[PDB]
């Protein structure tokens, strides 16, 4: 199997040609796989497929370090964009991907970086999915040591957004864990932290479902933005300044795609027999 191993702000993903490739594995090859020390390395590896709808240009897979399968990555997303584009698998400058769920746009930029059209938040709780009796702004999470107010919204995978006051001592290391596997989300959950800034600035840390505090982590930026601008603290366009650098976010509101702007590198190439 031929992998090229890239980042966007030090999330880093091990991705995979499945177009020219037959590309599959079990949960244990993937863990295995991600391991630092005896693998390759990565918090995510991606694969690019073949489209389901020929309309589309690429399907686009996810897989967590711990061996599960999701539907969304906003950092994979820009790596993957840039990807296809070196790799020659496309040359356009807008390239469409479906996902499990829905789908998506890559643009890449004239400045190399790319914006992606990750698609229009998603607010229902069943759909998210988090339990709910009513769609609030603002739910309590009871955990062990602490209860939490937070927004839940999904991008494709689920996010459950708490507002802290200063993002270096907010319990990241406690509090992310709890969250994370909380009994109201069924399906995990990834856990961000937000210090908002004014309007238009926000610092975030996200402990990633399946993948712990990473660098950076696009589409926990996009749901804290989206919940920001949902509870009326913040602006339509804002700069998100994650632990491995800045993502630009825009959305618009209910009914419109939210973006999320932002750097994507190529690292190295790879060969491993599974
Ligand atoms: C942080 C990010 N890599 C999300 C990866 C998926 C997450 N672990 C999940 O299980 O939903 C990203 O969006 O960049």
């Amino acid at each position: 199997m031929q992998f090229s191993k890239m980042h966007g702000l030090g999330n880093d993903f091990v991705v995979v040609d499945g177009v020219t490739q037959n590309v599959f594995f079990t949960p244990e090859t993937i863990r295995r796989l991600a391991n630092r020390h005896c693998g390759i390395g990565f918090d995510q590896l991606l694969i690019v497929e073949a489209p389901y709808d020929p309309e589309l240009d690429f399907h686009y897979r996810i897989f967590n370090a711990d061996g599960s399968e999701v539907s969304q990555c906003g950092n994979g997303a820009r790596c993957f964009a840039r990807f296809v584009t070196l790799k020659g698998l496309t040359n356009k400058k807008d390239i469409s991907v479906s996902t499990q769920k829905g789908n998506m746009v890559l643009t890449v930029k004239d400045d190399n970086q790319i914006r992606v059209n990750m698609g229009e938040p998603i607010w229902e709780p069943a759909k998210i999915p988090f339990t709910a009796n009513k769609f609030e702004k603002n739910y309590i999470l009871r955990t062990d040591i602490q209860t939490v107010l937070c927004g839940a919204v999904s991008m494709g995978n689920p996010h459950c957004v708490v507002q802290v006051d200063d993002i270096q001592t907010a319990n990241v290391e406690q509090l992310g864990p709890l969250l994370e596997s909380h009994e109201r989300f069924p399906e995990r959950v990834n856990a961000g932290f937000m210090q908002i800034i004014n309007k238009e600035h926000i610092k975030l840390r996200v402990y990633e479902r399946g993948a712990g505090e990473t660098q950076a982590c696009g589409s926990g930026a996009c749901a804290a933005v989206a919940v920001g601008i949902m509870q009326g603290l913040l602006n339509n366009n804002v700069q998100v300044d994650l632990p491995g650098g800045s993502l630009m976010i825009e959305w618009n509101g209910v009914g419109h795609p939210l973006y999320m702007t932002g750097e994507a590198t190529h690292i190295y190439d790879g060969f491993i027999t599974l």
